[PDB]
């Protein structure tokens, strides 16, 4: 039975409204009504891993995994297993996997973040779910960020809180946020951005809805415009929206958006908005192919509809060799030559680098760089050839060539992480030098750039 190397991963995101859910949702898991659809010719075919996202969920954990157990039960005839879930107040995931992946699972772990600070501490935030498959690691975040179209600025504070704070993947890893420890992340939720248009606006706005014009809609989403800006989700993916907004219905019909102000809102008006979202970042070179994203039309018990999207993703096998693991496969070597960082800090610290991958043994940390000016006002900082030769576990190119190498560049003084990125190894020749670059971050905003050149000898 051959290892995959590429899965199916179906994303669902659903702010129930703190109403149960109606008795068929198969629409759902379907990728069946507006937006970019699942053709019907593969709806018996399951995916590989369910992540369902919820928010303001009134349900037991026990009630919505029968429910969504014996949803994909009818749809598939699998039976799916539970990889893990986790609840914060009202917001959940679920991951559910056919059982023929339950031995390629692995090193599943879980967390939330609370967002905000006493009267915005209570009910919002995220919950995570990560975990090994084969050699891929695979994260996932459901986020319920602050509502209020005036929030955006908020909303933006409350993604930084949670990249920072959340605690998936491998803790060994310590420089790195949950943006770079990932082969592929999906991050979803009730993001709660806005159609930035005026108040007067809503019969317009409403028009233009029921024409199917979303163009001058999208051009006012606060997501779209915050991530334009590079004031959020800075590098992450988002496939064109194609569906009419989720977020605000009357309940039990999808015929009428209630946008305006009531006690029961405050006295907030809720212009029509693409507040359900799911956006994703996978290191470079990775397949990942959005193959479905859209709302379902027939899902009417909250204020908001179920949005789904589907992915290809590239996977990995486990790897052994009659070397590594347990040792070095000595016709292996990476090389980083003539590289330099450049960085944004005013800070007058010596740096030095640390590399990190899965193929070694253990994280390699570099000699201090040579610090110079850079003639626009800038930090560089030039390693030379001075870099430590990296010594994969394996050196067969088949592994070698599908890995990816983390860069941290440090400051001798705090051994605090000023910038972070990622460099694939998956290059156009080996035994050849070859330009590199990674943009570097720090709390997902960006701090730098990292660039040089690459050989990599494989046993090839
Ligand atoms: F749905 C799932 C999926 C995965 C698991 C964990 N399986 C661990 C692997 C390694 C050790 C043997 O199986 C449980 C439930």
């Amino acid at each position: 039975q051959p290892e995959p190397d590429m899965i199916t991963i179906f994303i669902g995101t659903w702010n129930m409204g703190n109403a149960p859910p109606p008795k068929k949702i198969t629409s759902w898991f379907l990728s069946k009504g507006q937006g970019k659809t699942r053709d019907d010719s593969a709806d018996y075919i399951p995916h590989d891993i369910y992540v369902i996202g919820t928010q303001e969920d009134p349900l037991s954990e026990k009630e919505w995994l029968e429910i969504l157990k014996h949803s994909l039960q009818e749809i598939t005839s699998v039976t799916f297993k539970t990889v893990a879930i986790h609840t914060l107040w009202n917001i959940r995931i679920v991951v559910l996997a056919k059982p023929e992946h339950e031995n390629r699972i692995s090193h599943i772990c879980t967390d939330n973040v609370k967002t905000g600070i006493a009267n915005t501490l209570g009910n919002k935030g995220a919950v995570g779910v990560s975990f090994m498959f084969n050699g891929t690691s695979l994260g996932f975040v459901n986020s319920h960020l602050t509502s209020g179209s005036e929030k955006k600025l908020r909303r933006n504070q409350n993604y930084m809180n949670i990249l920072r704070f959340l605690a998936l993947g491998d803790k060994k890893l310590s420089p790195f946020n949950i943006t770079h420890r990932f082969t592929h992340l999906f991050w979803f939720g009730d993001l709660n951005y806005r159609v930035d248009l005026p108040t007067w606006e809503a019969e317009t706005i409403i028009q233009k809805i029921k024409q199917q014009q979303y163009a001058d809609l999208l051009s006012h989403d606060q997501l779209l415009t915050e991530r334009r800006e590079q004031k959020v989700f800075l590098h992450f993916e988002e496939e064109e929206i194609t569906f009419a907004p989720t977020y605000r219905f009357e309940r039990l019909t999808r015929d009428k958006y209630a946008y305006t102000k009531q006690k029961a809102t405050g006295m907030k008006y809720n212009l029509p908005s693409w507040c359900d979202r799911v956006l994703w970042k996978s290191y470079p070179l990775v397949h990942v192919v959005c193959q479905s994203y859209g709302s379902t039309s027939d899902i009417m018990t909250s204020d908001h509809s179920p949005v789904f999207a589907t992915f290809e993703a590239g996977v990995t096998s486990q790897f052994v060799s009659k070397n590594g693991p347990g040792t070095v496969d000595s016709q292996g070597q990476i090389e980083f030559l003539r590289c330099y960082a450049t960085l944004k800090t005013k800070s007058q610290t010596k740096f030095y680098l640390e590399f990190h991958s899965s193929c070694l043994e253990s994280f390699v940390k570099s000699q201090e760089g040579e610090n110079e000016e850079g003639s626009e006002g800038e930090l560089v900082v030039k390693f030379g050839e001075t870099l430590p030769k990296l010594k994969p576990i394996i050196s067969d190119p088949e592994y070698l060539l599908d890995q990816h190498i983390l860069i941290s560049i440090k400051s001798s003084d705090s051994d605090e992480s000023y910038g972070e990125g990622c460099i694939a190894l998956r290059l156009e020749a080996t035994e050849t030098q070859l330009p590199i670059y990674t943009p570097l971050t720090h709390h997902g905003e960006l701090t730098g750039h990292f660039q040089g050149e690459i050989k990599l000898q494989t046993s090839q």
